[PDB]
């Protein structure tokens, strides 16, 4: 049972901004990812220091890549607080739209992409390399969830059948053919050294076999 909903129309132009126009600084979007998952473990460790509890769904906090070449897929996974429906459909839906409007703004005067992380809204420079991201997120207070757009103004949420989580946030890119520089080892790795050397989680580069 998949739900189809409608993006709100800001923030769908934001992504058809995204996608579409020229800007080769795509690397920019592994940066935006790995922040979101550091903003995700964030407020899992600080809920922790009151109730334990809360880490009985995974105790440890960190974030892995895993690129896959045969399914042409980067994968961003974290163990933090995930998210619930409610933030799918409604919440962190709506903590976006002031963001999305005030980047657009600031992109006709003067402002570039690589900058959408100061508005709150870097996880679309995603669709950059990603021409669909499908989102695996688990919430200790929801069920597991799967997210996904290939933009055009719609996405889907159903309820995951697949692996079971625990708790944490999956984001599945599945990249562009011109884009598959971002499956490469050394070339992830230059961009977490470059962009993200100083987060207080450890990255874990999967390689592949
Ligand atoms: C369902 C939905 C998702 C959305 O954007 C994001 C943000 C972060 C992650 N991990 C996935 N999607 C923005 C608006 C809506 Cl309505």
């Amino acid at each position: 049972e998949v739900e189809t909903f409608a993006f709100q129309a800001e923030i769908a132009q934001l992504m058809s901004l995204i996608i579409n126009t020229f800007y080769s600084n795509k690397e920019i979007f592994l940066r935006e990812l790995i922040s979101n998952s550091s903003d995700a473990l964030d407020k899992i460790r600080y809920e922790s220091l009151t109730d334990p509890s809360k880490l009985d769904s995974g105790k440890e906090l960190h974030i892995n890549l895993i690129p896959n070449k045969q399914d042409r897929t980067l994968t961003i996974v974290d163990t933090g607080i995930g998210m619930t429906k409610a933030d799918l459909i409604n919440n962190l839906g709506t903590i976006a739209k002031s963001g999305t409007k005030a980047f657009m703004e600031a992109l006709q005067a003067g402002a570039d992409i690589s900058m959408i992380g100061q508005f709150g809204v870097g996880f679309y420079s995603a669709y950059l390399v990603a021409e669909k991201v499908t989102v695996i997120t688990k919430h200790n207070d929801d069920e597991q969830y799967a997210w996904e757009s290939s933009a055009g103004g719609s996405f889907t949420v159903r309820t995951d059948t697949g692996e079971p989580m625990g708790r944490g946030t999956k984001v599945i890119l599945h990249l562009k053919e011109d884009q598959t520089e971002y499956l490469e080892e050394r070339r992830i790795k230059e961009i977490v050294k470059k962009h993200s050397q100083f987060i207080g989680y450890p990255i874990t580069l999967f390689v592949e076999k």
